[PDB]
């Protein structure tokens, strides 16, 4: 139009929403993909899967806040499509672990791209919403990821036969 | 394996269920973008934007208890991307309800297929499946749509000005 | 003095600050002219009369933070007049939302040229208030009143009989 | 019109009401400026601060509710520019307290040409209005006012270190 | 390693974080010893100990916040030692409120220092840690101690014989 | 003066309390750094730091009711730089539990030679205070960790990977 609310919203920084928006729900799908993974009868941990089903719905909140703040600038939401997880089987406990850590810190990198964009065209608002609902969130999610991943480690995960199972009903209980 | 879990589960069956679960979650994709559409500054239709995001739902939950299926029966789930909607821009509340008739008819036609595979394969326990969980499910939501479909239409959607705002503040309130 | 309080508060800032405060004050000035407009016997929207009133009390509260803020960092307010709002007949509903919707983005613009200079002026403390409580609250106010004037505009205000009085009852009631 | 409302309503009395609600919106902003004088952190005179944020909201009142009796007559508010308080220092809480008396009693001067006017006009309905609702309040302001500038005048304020804060503490605690 | 959950953390913040730490720790010791004088039985101010505590017990909470913020972003915490305070006798109720107002400032600089560091990092987490849990705290802190201290100063502490009892009583009560 | 409280209270019982008030700050600070230990990345046995953040806190109460005692007794807390802990690494969950069970060990000590000190110079009062607050607190955290650390070496700590984690979970959960 421009819309009429538009006001000091840069076509790159609504650009790089979208682009934000759909690496969300890639991360919810990878996310729901881990959780199904564990409910398989050869897998059978309740509490990885519960914890990774969570850890979905969480990405899909973090695609609609995006999207909800991209119709409050007056931008336009460009979906684009969803790409299946890079993996079918999982293969352990601790290797979803791992794969998570390594999304979320290429979700955070993503993230702190966005916000160096957000600096460089001076949208002190956007810059405020990823501060704000984004950037610590990531954080807490990194360090949980990085406490779990060192706990299997040192149980002696996927191998020792107990770890994986122990971790599932003690710490993901 | 196969799984020891698997029992009168034909291969065909396996894949239908995964070719459903896509096309299920490509349903709450659509639903999710008519969802944010009416929260546009320039739709500002709040209760289609609440309608169609509580389809969207429905939709995510219709392809969970269809991996949970594919699981329970010892199948594989195999994700494939998720293609993104057909519109950015679905022009009305009556062109959204309309394309949701067309989208739940489709989504109807291959439940019916997935149902005529498992009756070829001898599975009641997938029919019976079917007809518990998804089959009356898409006859409701295709009646409401239709319902919904005729209001719009006779009401003058979407050129007359009063139509959308108050089947959106009457009907979906 | 300085006031024993005053660290690294610049004097532009506190002037800054004072002129935004009379602007906040001169918003709330606005709305309430609006909302006895819309109390005309002649007019008679009460829903709209409550909303502007609403927002009035809401612009007082924002002008008080900014006076607390001068306080909390040791500047001194220095008040200025009000000026009286530019209309004393605001027409109809749809001119008053779009007036509405002209203030808030003016009111933005000032909060954003206060934030590049709280920048410049390495001011992390004033970067943060605007932020935590203006930059957000003006972009959902500027959002509500686009959403207001899309639906007066599309049901054919002012001039279609009906348009006011059902926006008024099934939006503001 | 004149308005299908208006009977028995001189132009005069009219432009006075319009008069009137620009005074005390003046008043409200004189007691604004003192609340925050008295949480200056060379002030810090907490209950001052509240007592008069106190005063400043009633005024505000005082100003709607002429604006609605304007519209219940069928006058038309006519809003002019809120002036400056006189001061920006108000050096003590004894110099507020009698410059709160003086504005007070030059309010009263007003509402009592405003009843002598709305007499000699035969309005009994304004002549009630202002004593029903503004001259006994007055009445009851200027005392309460008087009383604390005889207690603060006894206790040795300003200069008499302890009387200020044993006021602000004891009587307006 | 670095630590598997490190990410745009850079050397320097950790660092400062680290110094940051034990500033915190040295306040709350700061504000412990004053707590202990005031219950002394030749100053025996039991509000104002009773608020020092408080004060101290605070600065652990400060100190406790940003050893988590360290592990949170990978970083290792290196602790020094806490040194005493300053003064053993503080003197007067006014003359530890103007050393804990010096403090404050002190600390605030050290905080501000930090924020420009994580600017010049490219660390916005960092950046918004500060201004969420610190920057504002730090604001309200040194305006309450600035109020206290004029009180104080304008009752005639300390050497008025009641003003630090009557202070004691009535704003730390 | 001597303080017009003080009676039967020798200069070295008051310089032995000032040494204690400093031991169990240190204490205190030791456990404080086993607590954030335990939440690292690399560690993360979140109810190992509970414990130890527990015993650092009770260390902080045992301080204060020293300082409460010299104040009680007409004594003048004299406060010293709090050294900082020994290791920065703790290595274990078995090696923090035998640090903290050495730590105790000293510390008993150093209370024993103050009850000896305080029995040489006929101070009952000082003697019972130690008996009542301190003596059997020292003897029941003893042999708690003792406790700890004889399950811990049983269970196969460090190197075992299952014991740390199990520990964790059953004794300190
Ligand atoms: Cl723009
Ligand atoms: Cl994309
Ligand atoms: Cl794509
Ligand atoms: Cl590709
Ligand atoms: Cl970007
Ligand atoms: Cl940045
Ligand atoms: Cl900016
Ligand atoms: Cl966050
Ligand atoms: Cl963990
Ligand atoms: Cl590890
Ligand atoms: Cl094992
Ligand atoms: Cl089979
Ligand atoms: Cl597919
Ligand atoms: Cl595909
Ligand atoms: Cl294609
Ligand atoms: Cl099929
Ligand atoms: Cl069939
Ligand atoms: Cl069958
Ligand atoms: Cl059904
Ligand atoms: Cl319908
Ligand atoms: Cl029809
Ligand atoms: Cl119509
Ligand atoms: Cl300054
Ligand atoms: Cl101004
Ligand atoms: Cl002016
Ligand atoms: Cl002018
Ligand atoms: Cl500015
Ligand atoms: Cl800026
Ligand atoms: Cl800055
Ligand atoms: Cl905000
Ligand atoms: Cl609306
Ligand atoms: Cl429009
Ligand atoms: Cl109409
Ligand atoms: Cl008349
Ligand atoms: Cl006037
Ligand atoms: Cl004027
Ligand atoms: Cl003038
Ligand atoms: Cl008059
Ligand atoms: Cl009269
Ligand atoms: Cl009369
Ligand atoms: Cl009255
Ligand atoms: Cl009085
Ligand atoms: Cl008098
Ligand atoms: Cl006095
Ligand atoms: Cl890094
Ligand atoms: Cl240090
Ligand atoms: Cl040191
Ligand atoms: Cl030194
Ligand atoms: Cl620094
Ligand atoms: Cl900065
Ligand atoms: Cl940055
Ligand atoms: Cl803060
Ligand atoms: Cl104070
Ligand atoms: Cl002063
Ligand atoms: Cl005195
Ligand atoms: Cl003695
Ligand atoms: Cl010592
Ligand atoms: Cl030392
Ligand atoms: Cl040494
Ligand atoms: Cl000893
Ligand atoms: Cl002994
Ligand atoms: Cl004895
Ligand atoms: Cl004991
Ligand atoms: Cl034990
Ligand atoms: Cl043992
Ligand atoms: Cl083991
Ligand atoms: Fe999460
Ligand atoms: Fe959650
Ligand atoms: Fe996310
Ligand atoms: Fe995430
Ligand atoms: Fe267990
Ligand atoms: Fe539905
Ligand atoms: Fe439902
Ligand atoms: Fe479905
Ligand atoms: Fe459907
Ligand atoms: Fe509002
Ligand atoms: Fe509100
Ligand atoms: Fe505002
Ligand atoms: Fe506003
Ligand atoms: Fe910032
Ligand atoms: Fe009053
Ligand atoms: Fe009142
Ligand atoms: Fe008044
Ligand atoms: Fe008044
Ligand atoms: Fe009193
Ligand atoms: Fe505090
Ligand atoms: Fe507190
Ligand atoms: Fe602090
Ligand atoms: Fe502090
Ligand atoms: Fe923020
Ligand atoms: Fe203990
Ligand atoms: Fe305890
Ligand atoms: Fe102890
Ligand atoms: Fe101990
Ligand atoms: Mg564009
Ligand atoms: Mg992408
Ligand atoms: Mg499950
Ligand atoms: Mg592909
Ligand atoms: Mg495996
Ligand atoms: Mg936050
Ligand atoms: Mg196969
Ligand atoms: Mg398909
Ligand atoms: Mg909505
Ligand atoms: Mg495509
Ligand atoms: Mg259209
Ligand atoms: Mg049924
Ligand atoms: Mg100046
Ligand atoms: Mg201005
Ligand atoms: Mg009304
Ligand atoms: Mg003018
Ligand atoms: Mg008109
Ligand atoms: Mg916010
Ligand atoms: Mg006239
Ligand atoms: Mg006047
Ligand atoms: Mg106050
Ligand atoms: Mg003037
Ligand atoms: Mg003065
Ligand atoms: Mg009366
Ligand atoms: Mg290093
Ligand atoms: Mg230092
Ligand atoms: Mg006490
Ligand atoms: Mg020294
Ligand atoms: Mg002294
Ligand atoms: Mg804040
Ligand atoms: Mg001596
Ligand atoms: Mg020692
Ligand atoms: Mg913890
Ligand atoms: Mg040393
Ligand atoms: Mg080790
Ligand atoms: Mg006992």
């Amino acid at each position: 139009g421009p819309s009429r609310v538009r006001q000091n919203f840069h076509p790159d920084s609504e650009a790089a929403i979208n682009r934000q928006i759909n690496l969300e729900l890639y991360a919810s799908y990878v996310y729901l993909s881990m959780a199904y993974y564990f409910s398989r009868d050869d897998v059978a941990l309740n509490n990885f899967s519960r914890y990774f089903l969570h850890q979905s719905r969480e990405e899909t909140e973090h695609a609609e806040k995006l999207m909800r703040l991209q119709n409050q600038r007056g931008g336009r939401i460009r979906l684009q499509d969803i790409k299946k997880p890079e993996q079918d089987d999982w293969e352990s406990g601790l290797h979803a672990m791992e794969c998570a850590l390594l999304l979320e810190k290429n979700v955070n990198q993503s993230l702190l791209e966005l916000h160096a964009l957000a600096s460089d065209k001076g949208d002190p608002h956007l810059c405020d919403f990823l501060e704000t609902y984004y950037l610590n969130e990531q954080v807490k999610s990194i360090k949980e990821l990085g406490d779990h991943v060192h706990n299997l480690v040192k149980m002696g995960a996927p191998d020792a036969g107990l770890a994986e199972y122990l971790f599932d009903t003690h710490t993901l209980g």
